[PDB]
């Protein structure tokens, strides 16, 4: 048995922002993500960017990966709502995300 009903509330005009290194683990990026998820529910705009040390020695391609890594836990939830892009010169990353405009919602009730 289920019993639990907040209520029908898109919520107001705010905006949420995080802030942190690539050298997080799968361990730590779990509960970061969680945060996320939790606020994309009340579609909640946030902002990600990803921070590279020195020229680290890596290519763009790795730092996309947090990205998705992140996604890849709301993938029927959020989604790319602003496509990441080289900030800062390229050191870091920036995106956000958003709620899935179309009808697609694989969490909770048989949405119908």
């Amino acid at each position: 048995g289920s019993s639990g009903s907040s209520g029908p509330k898109t919520g107001p005009t705010m905006t949420k922002e995080l802030v942190f290194s690539s050298n997080i683990g799968q361990h730590d990026l779990d509960t970061k993500s969680k945060q996320i998820q939790q606020w994309i529910e009340k579609k909640y705009h946030v902002q990600v960017t990803i921070k590279r040390r020195k020229d680290a020695e890596q290519s763009e391609e790795e730092t996309e990966e947090i990205f998705n890594q992140i996604l890849q836990t709301m993938p029927d939830i959020a989604t790319f709502s602003s496509r990441p892009k080289a900030i800062r010169g390229g050191t870091a990353s920036m995106c956000v995300f958003r709620h899935l405009s179309k009808k697609e919602e694989k969490s909770g009730p048989s949405s119908g």
